[PDB]
């Protein structure tokens, strides 16, 4: 089996998973609306109860599997609780980083092409008022895209949008054909310092914006200070523990194949810990300081409650690319924002397609030329259902990205820490460990942390769910059906896995 060389690319690969464009403009966001630096308290707490527990269990689980020749969910299950239940369970944890990365790796794709027409200057140039200086980029944005113009829902993208597409797939693939150590470790040694460096540079060339309309210093202002009174609202608490939860990316299933390529008695409890830290220090520190400052800088702190409700998206990508346009080399400043965000988002993808790749190589048999380039099929030619139907994206990031990543979050804490043992899985957890996990988080895996995960299932589901089933335009039944087929089809593949274990 293929392992990590070193334990530091161990931990920048896994932190590169974890770190993407959430950390630079989801984060602020949520922070911005829930409490501002108030919300640094359930965030601190939930990463305490949540974020770091679960997170050493995908760890935990992955190394497991590993030294037994499984990546994936679907064998891994088995493992901890031998039931033919298990095994169907476990396919949903490859159903969600694959229908994910249908959608995902066509984002990133934006990014790059993005970062393409800034740095050749491809981009519209204004003109006085705000909506005179956004309009022309919610249209660049639109037009690159394909948004609707009418009542049909069909996309329309740009030629060069798809061929940036067919790029960021070759791009994927050269890293991930490489495997493991000399792909994904090596690149990840040096992306993440890159995405540093990038970081570094755009906090700084942020803290100097001044424009009539106000100060960086007012967007760490009206971004850091506390709202007390919002801890109140429950849904502040639901957002910082979701928060944690999809930032460090647990739920996907990533987390758990990269672990298990670690060596059997490898340290996973303080490279776990460390790479969970990178993420919310590259999230806080450095994703705090970039998107909403440079906001509230040029639109002043008057409209700073409208940026943060415009969402992370048109932050990103209509806002932040706005507001460059208007400043000294903004050109190649819009070039660097989003060379970072394809970065981040390169260094995830890699991560989100390996389990798909790691199931062909471990229950398959196929080699990992075939099943990187197998995986690759499956995902460019699904893309094209994200990349033509109007919401498939939306209702794709609903059922796996959302709902299904915190009920299957949920079923990896129940079935490793109450079915297979929790005294096992507690010893699965501090095998090889620099550092042990306080004997008190024995108490919070077992009890609190599922509880937590419920609590988010439960109110986002009623929340979310009806208007999901009642309110949407017929056509996110093509979306169901097509990724409720992908399902069927890995249901396949399993079955054939073990008809071939049973031959063999
Ligand atoms: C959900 C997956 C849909 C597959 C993408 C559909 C391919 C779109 O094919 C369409 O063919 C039309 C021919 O008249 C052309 O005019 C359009 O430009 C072209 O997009
Ligand atoms: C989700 C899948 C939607 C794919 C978009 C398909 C592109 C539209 O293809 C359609 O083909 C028709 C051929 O009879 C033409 O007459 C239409 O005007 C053209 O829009
Ligand atoms: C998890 N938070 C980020 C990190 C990884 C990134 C991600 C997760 C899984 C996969 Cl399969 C891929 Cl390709 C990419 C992602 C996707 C959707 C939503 C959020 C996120
Ligand atoms: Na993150
Ligand atoms: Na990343």
């Amino acid at each position: 089996r293929e392992h990590w060389a070193t334990r530091l690319g161990l931990i920048l690969a896994m932190a590169g998973y974890a770190v993407d464009l959430g950390n630079f403009l989801r984060f602020p966001v949520q922070a911005a609306e829930n409490g501002g630096g108030a919300f640094m308290i359930p965030y601190i707490i939930a990463f305490l109860l949540v974020g770091i527990p679960l997170m050493w269990i995908e760890w935990a689980m992955g190394r497991y599997g590993g030294a037994q020749g499984h990546g994936t969910t679907p064998a891994i299950f088995y493992l901890l609780w031998r039931n033919r239940f298990a095994k169907i369970l476990g396919v949903f944890g490859l159903w969600i980083p694959l229908v994910v990365a249908i959608y995902y790796v066509y984002i990133e794709s934006w990014t790059l092409g993005f970062a393409i027409k800034f740095l050749v200057g491809l981009v519209p140039e204004p003109p006085t008022d705000p909506d005179s200086i956004l309009r022309p980029f919610k249209e660049f944005l639109y037009s690159y895209i394909g948004v609707p113009k009418g009542d049909e829902p069909i996309l329309k993208p740009s030629l060069f949008a798809y061929i940036v597409f067919l790029i960021t797939m070759f791009i994927n693939v050269s890293i991930l054909i490489r495997g493991i150590s000399k792909g994904i470790e090596r690149f990840a040694k040096i992306a993440m310092p890159t995405l540093f460096i990038l970081a570094v540079f755009l906090v700084i060339r942020v803290f100097l914006l001044e424009t009539p309309n106000g100060t960086a210093a007012d967007g760490l202002n009206f971004l850091w200070t506390p709202d007390f009174e919002k801890l109140k609202d429950p849904g502040v608490w639901i957002a910082a523990v979701g928060q944690i939860f999809f930032s460090l990316g647990l739920g996907f299933g990533a987390i758990i194949t990269f672990a298990s390529y670690v060596r059997k008695d490898q340290d996973i409890v303080l490279s776990g810990l460390t790479a969970a830290t990178l993420n919310e220090k590259a999230e806080v520190i450095l994703g705090g300081s970039i998107s909403i400052p440079a906001a509230v800088a040029f639109f002043g702190v008057a409209n700073a409650v409208a940026i943060a409700k415009a969402g992370a998206f048109n932050l990103g990508f209509i806002t932040l690319p706005a507001i460059f346009s208007q400043t000294a080399g903004g050109t190649f400043l819009g070039f660097l924002w989003f060379f970072l965000l394809f970065f981040a988002g390169l260094t995830s993808s890699i991560a989100g397609m390996q389990p798909m790749i790691a199931f062909l190589e471990d229950e398959l048999k196929l080699s990992r030329k075939h099943a990187v380039l197998w995986t690759a099929a499956i995902v460019f030619f699904s893309a094209h259902l994200v990349m033509f139907l109007n919401k498939s994206l939306d209702e794709m990031d609903f059922w796996a990205g959302t709902i299904g990543v915190v009920f299957f979050g949920l079923t990896e804490l129940i079935i490793f820490f109450w079915i297979f043992g929790a005294d096992k899985a507690w010893e699965e957890i501090n095998r090889g460990g620099i550092i042990k996990v306080p004997r008190i988080y024995y108490y919070v895996m077992r009890y609190i942390t599922p509880a937590f995960l419920a609590v988010l299932l439960v109110v986002w589901a009623r929340e979310y769910i009806p208007k999901i089933m009642e309110e949407t335009h017929w056509t996110v039944w093509i979306t169901r059906f097509y990724i409720i087929g992908l399902f069927l089809f890995l249901t396949f593949l399993v079955f054939l896995a073990e008809r071939r274990r049973n031959h063999e």
